[PDB]
């Protein structure tokens, strides 16, 4: 077989992949990355498209330009099940045509010293000695079948996980998740017969019983052109989503044309904490294959992006120490949990509590102002349940006449704050990985008991 020399291999060109790739670019290294769909499709798996712009800002990601841009989006509706209660929380972020932009992201880092093969999977790893040391591809655009060597694989297959789950599975870079900490969801983008009110402002509907475990959602992509869905929570034994979306569309999206159907489809979602090491011998994962998806709303775009920051970062210092060990390229764990992690394993526990809450629950909660809509921002900075917002809703709702299970926001609060000491005190090296894991499943394992 073919045997080529590369410094870094990318596997997947999703955001998470071409960020990575865009970061390690104009630098001198040799790299290639792989996708197994062709050019004009990478970046079509499906989704609201939405992402807010503080993550381009901080990144130094291009902005989307033109096409790319499909509408600037100013906030976010939050509707109570029963739509009676609205929360408003203001924020710059865009609307994106996905594949456009994300393209133009790997055609930019194509010209800035990056290879790409479309039409390319990676079948499987070369993994010797304790290291993964490449992959063998498959490319259908020249039907050969090529061996890669790399000093650093980095693994951005999305929720198909589909190079790492290869991997000897006593490794910790192949931890699986469990159904539960994953949605289906499934959208469409049609085109309306009236003007879309306030257009500017995504809507995010909850409700238990059209989307349970998740919610619908209605993102405005221009005035007469809105990408509507949901997601629902796996391993709970839910009927298909397509039926439930055929069931509620009307409540959400009375005003679109079903006859003017632009795309339709629907995917796995993971949300959850991410993989407790994205680093190992050779080896780094980030994006949906790492988990790094806000486990409370879902987006995974922007830390996608994130995750391919602190890859980079990790991998140029790999290079100058010349150390591919799991210690070697360490600094992915400390830099991803410091940027995005910590945030998402505190909102790991808040998401559980919300599944667990009724209709009744929320609507009462929202009706009653258990928080300020304000406070719902500085929550979402950080993943943080402070004290005086606690004690308040605990205040506002001791009125409630029945059995509810927001009488446990305060022992979620205590388990929040537990989960995010443990990772602001991340493991320093691979040698703590076991001791510090078992600390958080015990801290999960002992909060899913106490909403059971
Ligand atoms: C319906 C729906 C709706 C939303 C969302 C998800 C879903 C399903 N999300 C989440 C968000 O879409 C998701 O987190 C990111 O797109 C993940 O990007 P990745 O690059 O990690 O994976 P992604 O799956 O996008 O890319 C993986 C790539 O790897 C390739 N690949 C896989 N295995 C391979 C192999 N062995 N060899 C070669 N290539 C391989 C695939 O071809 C693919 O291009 C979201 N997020 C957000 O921020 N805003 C939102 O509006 C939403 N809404
Ligand atoms: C549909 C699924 C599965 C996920 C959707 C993921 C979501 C909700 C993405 C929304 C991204 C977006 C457009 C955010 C902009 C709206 C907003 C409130 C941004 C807040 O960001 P900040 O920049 O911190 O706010 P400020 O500008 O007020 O400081
Ligand atoms: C999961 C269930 C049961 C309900 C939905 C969960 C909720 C309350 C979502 C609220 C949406 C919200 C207020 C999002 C915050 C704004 C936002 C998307 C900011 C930017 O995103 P980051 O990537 O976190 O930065
Ligand atoms: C709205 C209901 C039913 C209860 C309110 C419950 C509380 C206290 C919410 C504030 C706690 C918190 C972490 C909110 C933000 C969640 C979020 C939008 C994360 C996105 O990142």
């Amino acid at each position: 077989m073919k045997e080529l020399k590369y410094d870094v291999l990318i596997i997947g060109g999703g955001f998470a992949g071409s960020s990575a790739a865009y970061q390690l670019s104009r630098r001198g290294l040799k790299i290639l990355l792989v996708d197994s769909k062709p050019w004009n499709r990478i970046g079509d798996k499906p989704c609201g498209d939405a992402v807010s712009k503080a993550h381009f800002d901080k990144l130094g990601m291009p902005y989307p330009k033109g096409e790319e841009l499909e509408n600037k989006i100013n906030g976010i509706k939050l509707y109570s099940p029963d739509m009676q209660t609205v929360w408003t929380v203001n924020g710059e972020g865009f609307e994106l045509n996905a594949p456009l932009y994300n393209q133009r992201v790997l055609k930019e880092a194509q010209d800035r010293g990056v290879e790409i093969w479309d039409l390319t999977t990676a079948m499987k790893p070369i993994f010797e000695d304790g290291y993964v040391k490449g992959a063998v591809l498959f490319n259908r655009r020249t039907n050969e079948e090529l061996t890669v060597y790399s000093k650093v694989v980095v693994e951005a297959t999305g929720y198909s996980r589909s190079f790492r789950s290869k991997l000897p599975p006593e490794l910790p870079i192949t931890e699986d998740l469990d159904d539960k900490d994953a949605d289906v969801a499934y959208r469409e983008v049609l085109l309306t017969k009236e003007d879309i009110e306030d257009h500017d402002y995504l809507r995010i509907f909850i409700d238990q019983e059209t989307s349970p475990g998740g919610y619908w959602w209605y993102f405005p992509k221009g005035k007469n052109k809105v990408n509507v869905g949901l997601g629902i929570q796996g391993g709970m034994g839910y009927p298909s989503i397509h039926e439930y979306y055929k069931k509620y569309l009307d409540k959400y999206a009375p005003d679109v044309d079903k006859s003017k159907l632009l795309v339709k489809g629907g995917a796995l979602v993971p949300t959850r904490r991410p993989l407790y090491t994205m680093a190992w011998n050779g080896i780094i994962v980030i994006g949906d294959s790492g988990f790094t998806v806000n486990p409370v709303h879902g987006g995974g775009k922007g830390s996608a992006m994130i995750s391919g920051y602190c890859a980079a970062k990790a991998i140029l210092s790999a290079f100058e120490t010349g150390d591919f060990s799991a210690s070697g390229l360490w600094d992915m764990n400390i830099c991803y949990v410091n940027e995005y992690g910590a945030k998402q394993a505190s909102l790991d526990i808040f998401r559980r509590f919300l599944q667990k809450l009724s209709n009744d629950d929320i609507n009462y909660g929202m009706k009653k102002k258990i928080i300020k809509e304000e406070d719902l921002l500085e929550a979402s900075e950080k993943g943080d349940l402070h004290l005086s917002v606690a004690d308040k809703a605990m205040r506002v709702i001791s009125g409630l006449g029945r059995p509810s299970l927001l009488f446990k926001l305060k022992a979620v609060a205590e388990s929040m704050k537990k989960i995010k000491e443990l990772y602001l005190n991340y493991p320093r090296s691979p040698s703590s990985l076991g001791s510090w894991r078992r600390e958080v499943d015990n801290v999960l394992t002992e909060f899913n008991k106490s909403l059971s």
